[PDB]
């Protein structure tokens, strides 16, 4: 990918890439990750920032968000365990979601990332520069993580830089939509754009730099599918990545998982990888793909079809459905992208520790 970003002219002029640390694997059991200096993952960072009555409140507080969306599910549902995100898509509508979901946000401190940065910057040239990089590279990483299919973006997969503001995706352990797909509570965004994103650049919402960038970006992709179609395609059909090696990973999630229940192993179908990784870079709608790798995991779940009317939005708030499902130009599938990753409605119903509200 960066090959092909060096080569887009629109993109050198902007000297874009991904950071990527050298990885080894030694044995099918064992391997050494290079280290990075000066780095902490972004919920360190965050909650770093907090002070101590902002902090304590937030570890364990009945009204603080980690509380008070278990008590919304839990009343929303009447269960205690991963079927209350399950009989919640059933029995949560958006006012009923978007009602306690507003209250739950406005509890998380607004300015938190903000005011991070602005106190680990000399001065506000180092304010303007931290802010670029990170919002350049953000963006950046967000598209090419939508493009590979990458699900489990969480606080604890980014990390962020102090010698620069470049943010950097680790733990890859979902290629190609697995956790949409496979996991009993489907995440349904493309990428992570919760609010602190959007309030580092309150004044000058998404539709500035991260828009004009992720556009830049989805173009000089879309001008040559064949390099990284041909090796996503050959990523796709190695023979140690198949069902077995992959279950045996989601084991390894903290109970997030099916537990010790329906493995259904005649469960992988790798040429729809590969076709929705063309579709996606032919130009269709990221809404679709959604619903597809939904009907392609849960099929005979009873919230199916709540999980593609929540995946394909309203004609009404949500420009996603307002769109063909194909054909669409890289700026409109940026757009399609942004409204999918900022929906209240698909924030309101993810797993809580993805945490959403921020
Ligand atoms: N390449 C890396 N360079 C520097 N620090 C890293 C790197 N990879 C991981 N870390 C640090 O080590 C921690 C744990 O590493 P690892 O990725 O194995 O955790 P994990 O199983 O994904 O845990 P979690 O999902 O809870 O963060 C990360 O949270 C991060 O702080
Ligand atoms: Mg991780």
């Amino acid at each position: 990918m960066n090959g092909i970003l060096a080569q887009d002219s629109a993109c050198s002029q902007r000297a874009l890439q991904l950071r990527t640390y050298s990885v080894v694997p030694m044995t099918s059991r064992l391997g050494l990750i290079e280290w990075l200096e000066n780095t902490v993952t972004l919920k360190d960072l965050l909650l770093n920032t907090m002070s101590q009555e902002e902090k304590a409140a937030y570890l364990s507080d009945p009204r603080a968000p980690p509380c008070e969306y278990k008590d919304w599910l839990t009343k929303m549902s009447g269960k205690h365990d991963v079927g209350a995100y399950m009989l919640m898509y059933k029995g949560a509508n958006r006012t009923e979601t978007v009602t306690s979901f507003r209250k739950r946000e406005s509890k998380v401190p607004a300015d938190l990332l903000k005011r991070a940065f602005v106190r680990m910057s000399t001065s506000p040239e180092a304010f303007l520069a931290l802010r670029s990089h990170f919002a350049s590279s953000h963006a950046l990483i967000c598209i090419s993580h939508w493009i590979l299919g990458i699900g489990d973006r969480h606080l604890n997969n980014f990390m962020v830089a102090m010698e620069t503001g470049g943010v950097i995706g680790i733990d890859f352990g979902h290629a190609f939509g697995s956790a949409t797909q496979f996991l009993p509570v489907p995440e349904l965004m493309p990428f992570r754009l919760t609010r602190q994103f959007i309030n580092l650049m309150l004044p000058m919402k998404e539709t500035g730099l991260m828009y004009s960038i992720m556009v830049h970006a989805l173009r000089a992709f879309r001008s040559d599918p064949g390099l990284l179609t041909n090796t996503m395609d050959v990523f796709v059909k190695e023979p140690s990545f198949d069902w077995k090696n992959f279950e045996q990973k989601m084991l390894k999630k903290g109970g997030s998982w099916i537990q010790e229940i329906n493995v259904a192993e005649k469960n992988w179908y790798p040429r729809q990888k590969i076709c929705y990784a063309k579709r996606k870079l032919a130009g269709a709608n990221p809404a679709v793909i959604t619903c597809d790798e939904l009907l392609l995991g849960h099929e005979k779940a009873p919230a199916f079809r709540d999980y593609v009317a929540v995946a394909r939005g309203s004609k009404d708030h949500n420009i996603r459905a307002q769109e063909p499902e194909s054909g669409l130009s890289e700026e409109t599938q940026v757009k399609c992208l942004m409204d999918q990753a900022t929906d209240p409605n698909i924030l309101g119903r993810t797993w809580e520790g993805w945490e959403p509200w921020m």
